[PDB]
This record gives C-alpha cells, sequence and structure tokens, in this order.
C-alpha cells in the first residue's frame, strides 16, 4: 500500500515548487506516485484502487466538488488538502464525518510532512485491523521468542530438506511464520474465549446482530453436532427436514432420537417448494406425533431457511407458529441477510428476541468469502451459556490452524461498513443487467434460445413474490405472500420441455452443455436433465459474465453447425474412440434426448421422490446391528422386502433414496424402478455412466448393496 | 534453489578457458555460482546447505577420494564430471547407486548443457517430489479454469478491501491459490481415496511400515471417536488407561460403556511407572472383571505405549499375555520408533501382524514436524475396511483444507530414506553431548548444580534399562527388562530434595525458573516443583543449546547473587509493586520453598494421586441428567457425599482429580485436602495463582463446582 | 512472434496509468510492442503483418466499429479488450465467432495478465499447428535420449571437422535437429500410416475432398510408377 495520487497543475509556480520538492522527497521516502488523468478519473481510480491510498489536492480547487462525493467512497480515505488564506469551513459540512490532516505549501517540512504522513497511515491502519489480528501480525514482524515449540520454529525444519524447501518457498514465510500454538500468551485463547479473543466475539456478535457467536473451525457438520448432541437428549422426538445433510444421519446414527419429518412439497418442473404451513400448525403436528410410536412433543426443531430455490420463510410466521422452544434455522443458503433491507422479516435474526424460545442459525460462511471448513454459530435466546461451552470443547480439536481461524475473521472485517453493503449491490445491478440480456438476446436469436425462469417484470429491486394467481413459476397450489425469487440464484432453463412440463419434440440435455463447459474450465454449481444453476457471486465479474455470456451462445452456434464430437469433446472422444469417430454433436444430443423420451425418465423421476419407502427400523438400530457384524451384501434387485443397511444416494437427483432401517415395497417401486433404469440407461454411452453412492457396480452393470442380516 | 558450486583452478588453460565460457553461460542462464574453499568445505557445504543442488568437478582429480563420500552423503545430487581420455570405471564402483551426467570440456555446447543441467534438475525434483503435490503445484503454477467456485478464485475477494489486501499479501500468493476444491479433479479424492490419493496412502503404509494408513486433519482427538464409536458398542466392556485424554471422556459421555482401568504405578519423584505385568496377566484382568458390574470379557483396550518418561513395553509381550481381539496402542509420543534399530521389539508396528487380533496406533504427527492437528491411524489387522470408511466419513469435515493435508504428506516427505535417518542421529548426539557437559559443569560449579537424572554410564548408544537392582531412578519393586530411558527426553533437577525424596533445607522451586525463562523467550514444555522437561527435537540446533546452556548458568548465578525481583523479574514487579518493590531473589525463593516446607505440600501432593474417588454414576448418566437442567452449584468444599457433575482438572500435577459422577469421601479425603490446599497456599503471591479447571473463584477466594441435584 | 500494438492515448489518468504499469511490466516480460498510427494503420497492419499477434484496445471506443471489420481478417487473433461498467453484449455479435479475454484495468494483475496473454497465445499456438508438427517441434525442444541413432546425433558429427561446422553452422541447428528417424514412437509411422501420421493422413483428406490420400516424397514421376504398376498389368490397353 505505497501509491499515492496527485491530482494536479496549477498554473502558479509559488504552489508548484513546494509541490514538486514534495513529489520529490516522497519518491525518496518509498512512496509510489500515481497522477489520475483528472477529477473524473480519480473518483473510478478510488472506486476501483484498493491500493490508492491518499489524495493530495488544492482545497479551493476541488473542495466544494468532492468532499461529498469522497466521503460517500470512504470516509476514512487520507486527504492531503493544500490551504489558501481565504480557505474555511462552510456549515454545510457539520454533519459530514472527515479525517482531514491539514497542510501548508512550505519548504522544509519534507520530512516532517512525510513521517506525518507515513505515520498517520499506520495509525489509520491500526483503526481498520481488527485487535487480534493486529497482534499477531505484530508478532511475527517484532517476537523472538527462543526454547519454544512448535518445533519447526517458523517452519525452520522444513529448510533442512531440499523438498522441504520448496513447500515452504512455494507457500511463503507468512504462511510458516502464523501457524502459531497458545504460547503467544497475549492472544489470550480460543477454547477460554479470553483476552482479544472475548474482544473478537463481541466484535462478530455487534455486527452480525446475535446475542453470542462461535467461530468454528471444523464447518457447521461440527456445529450441528455440539448443538444436537447438547440439543437432542436419547429418547427424545425432533422435528426435522427431511431435507437433512449427512452429517445430521451421522447424528441420528450416534443419537437415540425419534424423527418426525417436516415435508417439503415439489412442483412439476422438480422445484422444491416450502413445507407448506399445515405442517407447522398444531393440528398437523399433533396428528403426526399421534401416529409417530414412541412419540412425545418435539423438543427441538430443525428447518433449512431459505429454501434451495430462494423461498424465504415469512420468519414472524414460524416463530410465532411453531409451537417448539428451541428451533434452528440451518441458514446456509443466506448469510447475507442482515445487510439488505429487503431482507427484513425474512431471517432468523430479523428483530429481536423470540420470547419463549432459543433460535439458531447455523451458517456456512464458506455465499460469503472465507476458506472452506468456517462455520458460525449463531445464538438468539439463553442456554446454559457456560454448559454450552463444556459441550464445545468436548468435540474441539486441540490443533487449531490459526490461519484458518484469521480468514473466518478476516471475511467478516471486509464486510465491514458502508463498503461492503456497496460491494453486494455491485453483484446485484450485475444479475439484473445479465437477466435483461438474455431477455433480448431470446427475442434477436434465431428461433430457440435460452429462457430465465422469473416474472415478467423485473425492473424493480425485491425479492420478487411469488403468488397461487401467478403461472410463470410452475408450482401448484402455492402458498401465497410465502415464496420469493432471490435475485442472485439463476436459474437457466435447457430447451426439452413444454409450458405443461410435457416434453418437447427438439430437446438439448443439460449434461451436454456441462461437457463444453469443463472443456473451457467453467464450474457448473449443479446440473439437472435440462436445468443448470450459476451462483452470481462477489467473485463473479463483468469479465466472467462476458465469457459466459459468450460462451453459451457459442456452445448453441457450435451445436446447430453440428460439430464433430471428436473436434468439439476431444477428450470425451478418446474415452471411446470408435464409438464416436464420426458422430456430430447434434447426434449424440438426439440420441440420448430420444432414450430419454424413449425410458420414460421425466416421469418416472418425478414419481420416484413422490413416494416415501417405509420405516422399519431407525439408522441407530440398524448400526448397533452393523457394528456387530451382522450385515450381508446383496444384489440391488434383491431388496425389495429386506432391511437397508447402507444410505443410498443416487445421482441425480443428489438426495436420499433409502435410509438405513429402510425397506422398499411394491406400494413404493418408482423408487427401486427409478435405480434401475438409471442403471440401464446409463450403460450405453461411454462417458455418461451411472453415480450411485453407497452401490457397487459389477463387471455385468449389476449393482450390490449392503442389508441386515436375519 | 539456483547455487552451483564450482570446485578449482587447474593450472591449464586447455581446461579453465572452457570452464569460463561455462561459468558466463551459467550466470547468464540465471544460476547463482558458489565456490567452496577446498575439498573439505565442500562436503561441509553440502552436508550443511541444502540449496546448494550440483558439483562440478574434474572426474580424475577427485573421483577415487570423493564418490563413496558424496554417495554417503545424498545419492541423487548431480554431479558433473568433466573427464580425460584415460578416465574409465573401476569395478570398486559396481555396488554404488550414482545418478551421473558425464560432460566433455568443448565450446558451442553451452546453451545446450545448460539447458540439460535445467532439464535433469526439473527431473529430479520430478523423483523427489510426491505425485499429489507435485499434480498440485504444477495446477497453481499453470491452470486456468474459469467458472469457478470458491467464490474468492485465488483469493480475488480479499483485493476488493483494503484489509483483505494486507491479509493477502502478509500470507502470500501461494496460501491463497493452494486453498482449492475436488474441482481439481485430476488430483483424485481424499474422501473416496482415489487416484493419487490411492497413491498416497500406499506410499504412507509403504514407509511406516502399516497394513492402511488414514490421513486425518482434524488431530488424533477426532481419529479416537472414529475408531472409538465404530469399536466400542453401547453396553461393552473396554480396558482403559486410567491415563486418559479428554477427548475419551468426550466419547464417553457420548457412549453407553463400562470402563475398567489399567493402573499406572508411580515412584517417590512422582514419575509414572507403566501397567505392571501383574494388570495384563488372566487373573488380575478375571478379577476386575468379576468385581465390576455389568462387565463382560473386554472386547477393545487402549494402552498409552510408550509411558511419558520413556518407559517402553516389551510390545512382544503384550501383545502374546493380553487376551484382548483388538488393541489400540495411543502412540502419540513415539511416532519415529520404525526409524532406529534401536526401537525394534518396543513398538506398536515392530514386525508383522498379530495373529488373531488388530493392533492400532493412533499418532500425533504434530513429536515429528507438521501442523497442529495432523494425526495419523496406522491399521495392523483386519477390519471391515469399507465400512470402517462410513464411520470415516460421518465423523469427517466437508471443508478439508489442502495446505493442512499437504504440510503432513510433506513431513513424511522429509523423513524418507537415510538422510532422515540421519537427521535424527544428529538430534541424539546433541542430546547426549549436552548430558556429558551438564555432568561436567556438576563437578566443576561452585558447590550446588542441576542433575541430570540418568545411570552412571550413558557412552552407549541405546535406550538404557531399568532394573529392580538399580538405584538412580528412584521407582519402588520396578519390573525387570521392563521400562527403558527415551536419550532425547531430558528431565533436568532443581535443587530441593534429598536421594531419599525427603526434602532438602536448601531449595529452589522450579516456577521460580520458569519466570525467569520467560522473560528470556525460552519455552518449558512442563513445569513441577522441582523439575522441568525439554524435549532436543530436530528442531533444537547448536545455537539454541548454547543459549539455553548459558541461559541456566546465568539463572544459577543471578540467583546466587541475589538480584532484586525489580531488576530481575520487571513483569513481576509490576503485578505487585508494594509486595515486590524491595525483595530479592533468594528471598522470593525462600519463602515460597519455606511455604512449601511447611504445609507438607509434597507429602499431601503424593498422598492425593494414591487413592481413587469412588465412582457412583458413569459420566454418561451424569450427562443425561446435566442436559435436562438437573444441576446446581455449590462450594468446593461442600462436595464428599455429592455427586460431581464437572471433571475437576487441577494444576499441579495436571491429570483428572474427580470424574463426573464420582464423589469423595472421608476415605479419600486427602483428594479434597490437596486441593483445598492448593487454593489456600496460592492466595499469598501476586503471580503464583491457583488453577483448577471447572472451579470458580470467587472474591474471597473459595470455588465453586458443579453436581448433581438430587 | 512477441510485438504487441497498442492503439491508445484516452485522455484520462485513471485509464492510461495502468496502461503504463501494463506496457512496462509486458516490456520486463520479453515482449516488443507496436503502436500503429492509428485505427486505419492497425487494419492495415494486421492485413500486412502476421508477426502481430494481439490487439489491446478500449472496448466502447472500437467494438461496435471494429468487432466485425477485425473477424473478417482473423478470427482467431488475440483481442485484449477493456471494458467499463456499462459495456455489454448487443445481439448483432450473436452469429460471430470470437476468441476473446476480457481484462479489467487494475493494479496487481500485471504479472497475472502478461502470463495469461502468454500461456494464451502457446494455446493458440497449439490450435493452429498440425499435431504431429507439434510433436516434433516440442521433441527438439525438449526430448533427450541417449544411446541413439542416427550416429551423428543432432548433427554431433558434423562439429568434429571445421568443414563440417561451416556446414551446420551454414544451414543452422533446427534443419540438423528435425532430421529424426522411427525411434521417435510418439509419431507413429509414415510407412504404416498409424497415430499421428493417420491424422495427418484425415486432415488433408478433409481438406482436399478426397476419400483417401497418400504423401509422397519422390515427386508425381514415384506416384505414377505406383499407380502403374498396381494398375496396368502386362497386356493390356
Amino acid at each position: 500500500m505505497n501509491v499515492i495520487a496527485i491530482l494536479n497543475h496549477m498554473g502558479v509556480y509559488f504552489k508548484e515548487e513546494p509541490i514538486r520538492e514534495l513529489h520529490r522527497a516522497l519518491e525518496r521516502l518509498n512512496f509510489q506516485i500515481v497522477y489520475p488523468n483528472d477529477r473524473d478519473d480519480l473518483l473510478k481510480l478510488i472506486e476501483n484502487n484498493a491500493r490508492l491510498c491518499g489524495v493530495i489536492f488544492d482545497w479551493d480547487k476541488y473542495n466544494l466538488e468532492l468532499c461529498e462525493e469522497i466521503s460517500k467512497m470512504n470516509e476514512n480515505l487520507p486527504l492531503y488538502a493544500f490551504a489558501n488564506t481565504y480557505s474555511t469551513l462552510d456549515v454545510s459540512l457539520n454533519d459530514l464525518r472527515l479525517q482531514i490532516s491539514f497542510f501548508e505549501y512550505a519548504l522544509g517540512a519534507a520530512e516532517d510532512i512525510a513521517n506525518k504522513i507515513k505515520q498517520t497511515t499506520d495509525e489509520y491502519i491500526n483503526t481498520i485491523l481488527p485487535p487480534l489480528t493486529k497482534a499477531l501480525f505484530k508478532y511475527v514482524r517484532e517476537g523472538k521468542y527462543t526454547f519454544c515449540t512448535p518445533g519447526h520454529m517458523g517452519g525452520t525444519a522444513f529448510q533442512k530438506s531440499p523438498v522441504g524447501s520448496l513447500f515452504y518457498d512455494f507457500f511463503g514465510p507468512n504462511t510458516m511464520k502464523s501457524d502459531i500454538s497458545i504460547s503467544v500468551s497475549e492472544l489470550g485463547s480460543l477454547l477460554d474465549h479470553s483476552g482479544p479473543h472475548k474482544e473478537a466475539e463481541q466484535y462478530i456478535a455487534r455486527v452480525f446482530n446475535a446475542d453470542r457467536s462461535y467461530m468454528v473451525t471444523n464447518g457447521t457438520s461440527t456445529a450441528n453436532k455440539i448443538v444436537g448432541m447438547y440439543s437432542a437428549p436419547a429418547g427424545s422426538t425432533i422435528l426435522i427436514d427431511r431435507n437433512c445433510h449427512k452429517s445430521l444421519t451421522h447424528l441420528m446414527m450416534m443419537s437415540d432420537v425419534t424423527p418426525i419429518y417436516f415435508r417439503p412439497t415439489r412442483n412439476a418442473y422438480g422445484i422444491l417448494g416450502g413445507i407448506p404451513q399445515s405442517e407447522f400448525q398444531h393440528a398437523t403436528i399433533a396428528k403426526r406425533v399421534k401416529e409417530t410410536p414412541n412419540a412425545t412433543w418435539p423438543v427441538h426443531a430443525v428447518i433449512t431457511n431459505s429454501t434451495y430455490d430462494g423461498l424465504l420463510y415469512n420468519t414472524d410466521f414460524i416463530k410465532k407458529t411453531l409451537d417448539v422452544k428451541s428451533i434452528h434455522f440451518d441458514s446456509a443458503w443466506v448469510p447475507y441477510t442482515n445487510f439488505s433491507p429487503i431482507y427484513e422479516g425474512k431471517c432468523g435474526m430479523s428483530g429481536g428476541r423470540v420470547e419463549g424460545k432459543v433460535i439458531y442459525e447455523t451458517q456456512s460462511t464458506h455465499l460469503l468469502a472465507a476458506f472452506s471448513q468456517a462455520s458460525m454459530i449463531h445464538v438468539k435466546g439463553d442456554v446454559n451459556e457456560e454448559t454450552f461451552n463444556e459441550a464445545y470443547m468436548m468435540h474441539t480439536t486441540t490443533s487449531p490452524h490459526y490461519g484458518i481461524v484469521a480468514s473466518t475473521e478476516t471475511a467478516a472485517a471486509m464486510m465491514k461498513g458502508n463498503a461492503g453493503k456497496r460491494l453486494i449491490n455491485g453483484s446485484i445491478e450485475r444479475a439484473i443487467k445479465f437477466r435483461k440480456e438474455i431477455k433480448r438476446l431470446r427475442t434477436e436469436s434465431d428461433g430457440w434460445f435460452f429462457d430465465v425462469w422469473q416474472p415478467d417484470h423485473i425492473d424493480t429491486t425485491e425479492c420478487w413474490p411469488l403468488r397461487s394467481d401467478s403461472t410463470w413459476h410452475g408450482f401448484k397450489n402455492i402458498d401465497n405472500e410465502h415464496m420469493y425469487l432471490d435475485p442472485i440464484k439463476v436459474t437457466l432453463l435447457t430447451p426439452g420441455m413444454e409450458k405443461d412440463g410435457t416434453m418437447s419434440d427438439f430437446g438439448i440435455p443439460a449434461s451436454i452443455v456441462a461437457k463444453y463447459l469443463d472443456e473451457h474450465g467453467i464450474v457448473v454449481e449443479k446440473t439437472g436433465p435440462y436445468n443448470l444453476l450459476f451462483l452470481f457471486s462477489i467473485g463473479i465479474d463483468k469479465t466472467k459474465a462476458l465469457s459466459l455470456l459468450r460462451a453459451l451462445t457459442d456452445f448453441k452456434r457450435a451445436f446447430d453447425l453440428n460439430l464433430r464430437v471428436k473436434n468439439m469433446l476431444p477428450s470425451l472422444y478418446r474415452e471411446d474412440p470408435e464409438f464416436y469417430e464420426n458422430m456430430r454433436i447434434q447426434e449424440l444430443a438426439q440420441n440420448i434426448h430420444k432414450l430419454i423420451v424413449h425410458h420414460n425418465l421425466p416421469d418416472l423421476m418425478y414419481r420416484a421422490f413422490e413416494v416415501l419407502p417405509t420405516m422399519v427400523m431407525t439408522p441407530y438400530a440398524a448400526f448397533q446391528k452393523e457394528l456387530h457384524g451382522m450385515t450381508e451384501e446383496v444384489y440391488l434387485d434383491e431388496m425389495v422386502g429386506r432391511i437397508n443397511a447402507n444410505m443410498i444416494l443416487p445421482y441425480p437427483p443428489g438426495v436420499p433414496l433409502v435410509m438405513p432401517g429402510e425397506m422398499i415395497t411394491e406400494e413404493s417401486r418408482p423408487v427401486l424402478e427409478f435405480l434401475q433404469m438409471l442403471c440401464e440407461i446409463g450403460a450405453h454411452y461411454p462417458g455418461f455412466e451411472t453415480d450411485i453412492h453407497g452401490a457397487y457396480r459389477q463387471a455385468d452393470g449389476r449393482y450390490t448393496v449392503k442389508v441386515l442380516k436375519e
């Protein structure tokens, strides 16, 4: 951070000569000077360049034209204002917060002013950096303790080996030096939540609107189990989103709990809809508690808010309606709700406490910017605060990496204030622009084109409501004033279905677009038969949007030319030269699309997930038997009427189909049929294989699963 | 890695001029040339400098004098040998492995030979680097995928914020770029153990003599729970070292198991002795199984090998004697046993399989060189290999940091081959040298001095046996050919006790030496009333030994001068100026030592840990009640006759005194007396406070604990 | 191939200074920068100069006036377009094939963007070069086999004689090094029509509209006799 901008020729030597003396002194003081073209470029430089860290200007020439403009961009940015005799402060400045150092044009002040600027910059750095990181960096720069562990001592052990020296030199000293232990007593202790760590926790809770915040460095997988084992004793009943993560299966296998499931809805498109109001109401819950053996009133619920496709709950409705004392919003999808006014009344932490209830958000910091495994637990309400820490300490590692912790705290430091508000605004503006660009190209293009699944008007900034009286969303009997489209989650639709949800004569399966994007190194978040998801994060700049936009039009252009698979997908070709030698892209698309139409795939997929297998025993009870070796393998075909030992997780659509302890029957045969069909259809094309976790493909294309013995 | 050494003036222009042409060409090809003083300096340079990566020499001038000497140091080091007409290969070279490129002295080969050397160096780099890291580094250098997550995209998001730019710039690009996900498909997958990860696991298991090896990035805390939940079903009986880590308490609180405890012995010094042979024998185990309600024959044992103070078990004896099918050596202290012949027959993995038993080592890689949280599970024997992975995946994070993983694999790459054998030899040689230096200064010093607790002869390389017929160790009725002193674990003894284990009239409590070392930034591993432990790791070089050695003689010198506390310990002074204003170091020592003698501390400490509180219920049963809020706080004094809710962990001596579910009685009052005494004696001197985890000091010096309600 | 053209003064320091930082970084990265007089000279430079291998320009200043014009000249030529906030893609671009890398004006990207341009240029080279020649050139640059014939080993035998050294030095290393045999197994075999040679034959036949194409290195004199002796038995008319 050493670039100083000068914005001017003033036309008078009496002013210009002292500035020359200062330029020269500053260059000799180890600053890089930069020169914006003009006033308009300066405002863009500041807006676009973080390394520009001060502005020198003539007060009269620029203040009445610049003050408020710069204050909107950065209210601490160093200004070095050169005053005249008649320069004064107009009452209009009263309400602005400005950090200003006033300087005169005079010889002999160079070394002094230079030192002040250098010193003032370090003073500013001290305000913006958070307290623990500040102490850590200062230690790495200045400290010198000997007779210390870790034994490698700032990476010293790595330098004794050529291979170690390569690893050291590749990552660099800072990475190696910032790997410290609690021997640095002045940083307090993460595990005791003491000293600067106390200050860190208060900082986080202050910004994120929590009562209390924990820093977890082993993901929300671990945050769930700390909350679970503290929250859900053996024999208790819990309400749990049937949409559950694997880590909650691992909890269920370890804790003797009885689940009752909230049940999402779905529409013909296959888009998940929210747990309808009926699921929260006393009458519905009582009926399921009535029908579930050993179930008592639920002591703990876990809802996923928002839904994946951006349907946010009226959280005021849920907090009021759901008669449960302990509600855990797994808000992994909406970590940013506190930072836009459009999400008020639509997030877990919104507003104040919930009388008579503890409310949790567990958040996967890593839809923000943070290293993988970073997760937070935000508590709104009262627990046994110290006892909760005993449970935390029993499941926390004793080898915490201080870099991972700093990267999680530094992601917060980034979002701080106004500028972090305007950062996310930028990504919204680009999403809306891109949305309108697709609509335009839809009209202008030759025949078919992509479409965006969205309302007819989107000229407004808001999460657009979805209503039972609207058709665009394609969901059946939707609740009103319930779900809202998040502008930043953009679902693109590939050709292949009609407005009915019935099949078009022309189709392009999305899997082929994925292979194309893979040759071009573009990552696709999630794919379905005719859908692809893109996240317009604060990562995604105009450069990537342009490349994506053009890449998408190129796929279309190239598809419609009917390029050879050999030429358009050489890596696919190498998988089976003979199979692919003369095939053109359209023929690949036609054949796969025809197979889809032939095997009736969409109707079978839809129906597979519209019923539920039968629970025979709990995963826990089944795992106890497994622990004693009471399992055998059988072929997938042989599984109807048997108790499943493993979870079976097929792709697509990427959600559990059978749990340990469940059994497929004739009533629920569509489950097995979908699975068998995926295995059969997937045998035909090299590069287009089946994918089922917990199943074992054999040489003849048959799959084995594990079952409980009798 | 660009420094090339040239070793010579040959006295002939016809040889010297081509070497000049090569020097100049090499400098222009971006190499740094270095020039050892002579042959003897070269051998020391190689031995001391890892960045020296090639040697150029005249073949005849040096081969018959150098070949074997260099081969002993590094059998791949590039040699650039300049041959004469009569140069040939003597049969004596047959058995040496040499990687040699032969070159002639001729003009016109510079660019070609330079490229070969550059190319050959890269070829060598490729041999020594492990395969996954090689692919990762190559990706970071060459790769260019777009439309990718993580959203920060090589740290890009950090650069939008001045504070983020500081964090990015401090740690550096490599740290930020090597933070990748499984989107890098060509590295396979840690969680699937596929592709290069498969190769990595085979590599590790090959070097470490395991059947199978798992890479765990959340410490042996997590490795224990994966092994535990797979290994110890509810209702089972386990044998568990009463010397247990907290993570095993967290397991016990989560699993309904019945423990029977192996019981260590101890001597008057307070040094732990090994579980005596009696504890492993069928008759002893049967008696405890007989006396323990609901206990059946143990299905799983967990022994800590070696002991802390270097008593290694005849592991052949244990594997033969202990009639348990599943034995887990928590070998956190001896990760290096496979690499010295002196440890044969004295480590878990030594030899071959154990017929009829699975044997585990869980190891805390972070007494080697690796980042905190790095842990391995080494399996010797058969489990359900795939099912074990289901249990692994349920407790593994989904946010693995690829740097932590590389640092664990790179610690292995370092230990590879001969040179990693000679690395540890160096630390042994220095330990022995330092040991003899203490003995010398003991004789030569003025009056009292430190002593090393060790046999009378140590001129031999071996782990010295401790025998019942020897007095030096101070343990009572020791088993023979059982315990052995590890040369690298050095216990220093401070004045204060006689050969009897009775108290000297003159004493210097070790706590005062710790404060002195803290002013000098030296870390002490562990301290007791009159003892201090130092680890002579591969970290500890001659520079640190000299500073430590002198620092220790300076403490003595300064103590005997009777310096003011104000001057020798200014930070301590600031804690209570009035208390410390005029006190001299000897007066501080005298008063604290007199307090120790007065309160009879050593006799009370010894007796406190010689009995066991009574188990009323299990920690699990107590925690279930806690989960329902069935706890109250009472003062520490009020705890006899009540069921404890929390673990109480006092310092000293740093091991559990009361478990949840246990109760102090009159029979075991020494437990409570020791605890109360520590609170009382610790009130007198600022900077010398009590330390009990799970106790709450009140303003009047009384402590509160948590108990179960009735 | 290292000359990069820059076409402009934009009148604003906020744009000009990052371009200066890039000019300087590029010159230090071993590129020659060239500066066409103006837009009309640029189109003539491209048309007349094959060593000009990339164009840097402000997107708004030039796209609606240049895109189709450049695409007519060379549809792979690297364009380094510097975007503004309001820059977008008009539907008129739909039918054009463009190979575009989009870059922002920002400090701190020099070494990274420089490496991308260098890397992207090598990536482009890989598209345009035919597969066997690509492998051959790469071998001559990187390969290092010993215990090999030809005995001269990359012209080595020529350097033992002053007269041979003159012939070697006159024709140059590449001529001497590219004189190889089938010992370079990864190029397949002309005589077996295998591997990359198969690909070469399919390439030629594809462009020249043949069913099959043979590569003859002894003129159509020899092609006539191969066709003749196969085609015209004794006693035929």
